[PDB]
């Protein structure tokens, strides 16, 4: 059984795809395949929000579930139906995809091209949440309005910034793919540190877009460690200073109100 | 002197807080007292890992250091600094913390905060292993990704199940959130009643719900209702899909085999 799909996110829909191949392959006394596609199509058309992790990440995730192989967009995308089902789907005697799935020559391939080739398919329906479908567009669109904290009702966990690491803040390299920026602001974040310690900070996004930390209740030099951040809450909106100590106190001000929202996360189990 | 901390676990950067506070007390000539936390900030967050050990166990060892007090968090959770000193650190004229040591409602209190009140305080630097900090979220980590065998070196001891109750020992580890090991099967060292010590195989798994279950090799009078310390030695081999009674003698093999290399090394 063979699920396919670029899994942007792997968000709560992406998920339900994932489960049910799972539950077939239980039932059918099979092996589970994830082909997840490197980029959707609009990742190479004009305004593209990013993606919501780099690909190496969304591999990451979607391997807990099942062996996964990257298939190349770009290659693909040239290749007829046919040719498509002869180069992955041999064997395959089912395959688990999400709505208007498309693959091959001018997308020209599609659930009904699998089915009449032998492979059995089923198309699951979208998860809706508050009336909205789940989408990675619907959260890439979230994270540019700064809803974070919307986001996990669709997503499934919190938004995650990650990178390597480039008052005492840290600056956050996320690479070189294309990622969903943040909107511009001052942000309250979990800090996944290396040791496997976790600590809250304070995150300024700023401008392309640079991510900066400020992590409290920690000392020490982070430089060329990896940094996973859970994106809490939007705490203001970006405000130039005509001076310095405003700066300051813009700063001592901002990590104050972190404190006491922090105190309310706590105090918010009973 | 009183060292102010959570100390889950005890471990080296623990033992280092604790040593300093019982020479800080020689040389002031002073009582030693320790305040330990009962829970940590993180513990009522939902991707907690769970503490290392009990309180009461973790009480215990403290105890071995100096005259130990457990602060409720619920009871110091919503209080000011200036009331946290009023009423936990009236007279104390120095005190032993870690480096960002925060206390008091919305963690408005700290070291300066206590030097403003004409506490002496020492701040205690983590201690580095290879090239890691120790810290109970380190260990905590350890445990969850079943490098027992790496515990040692940051902990200062195996990392212990401890609780009441082939055939198998059930080890009923309390109601306490605590930190659940990798599943799979591991080397034990058994710590039973009596002083007596046994090796066994213990099989960690689920029902969401982690059980313990011990199979302790060469003792039968199975310890119904007694209390149970196992050191985690080894992980053995991850968890597995009637030849489960083929995958023990297995595993008993293995064991067997380990223990007789460790007696080889005399």
């Amino acid at each position: 059984v063979v699920s396919i799909g670029v899994f942007d996110g792997v968000h709560i829909g992406h998920q339900k795809v994932l489960r049910t191949m799972k539950e077939i392959a239980f039932f059918r006394k099979d092996d589970s395949l994830i082909y997840t596609i490197s980029y959707p199509p609009e990742y190479f058309l004009p305004d593209f929000p990013g993606l919501l992790m780099t690909v190496e990440s969304r591999v990451e995730m979607l391997s807990r579930y099942a062996r996964t192989v990257v298939l190349d967009f770009f290659r693909i995308k040239d290749l007829t139906p046919e040719g498509f089902v002869e180069r992955y789907l041999s064997g395959v005697s089912a395959v688990v995809v999400g709505r208007d799935f498309r693959f091959g020559k001018n997308a020209s391939g599609n659930a009904s091209f699998l089915r009449k080739k032998g492979v059995e398919v089923y198309e699951i329906e979208d998860v809706v949440v508050q009336g909205k479908r789940v989408s990675s567009s619907l959260i890439r669109n979230l994270v540019q309005e700064g809803r974070v904290e919307e986001i996990p009702a669709y997503l499934g966990r919190y938004f995650e910034i990650e990178g390597i690491v480039h008052f005492p803040t840290a600056n956050i390299d996320r690479g070189n793919e294309k990622l969903v920026d943040l909107k511009r602001g001052v942000y309250l974040v979990r800090v996944h540190l290396p040791d496997g310690k976790k600590k809250f900070g304070v995150m300024n996004v700023g401008f392309n877009v640079k991510y900066e930390v400020y992590i409290l209740d920690f000392e020490g030099d982070l430089y060329g460690q990896r940094l996973k951040l859970e994106v809490l809450k939007f705490m203001r909106d970006e405000k130039k200073f005509d001076s310095i100590e405003e700066l300051k106190a813009a700063i001592d001000q901002d990590v104050k109100s972190a404190r006491n929202m922090i105190d309310d996360i706590i105090n918010s189990k009973f």
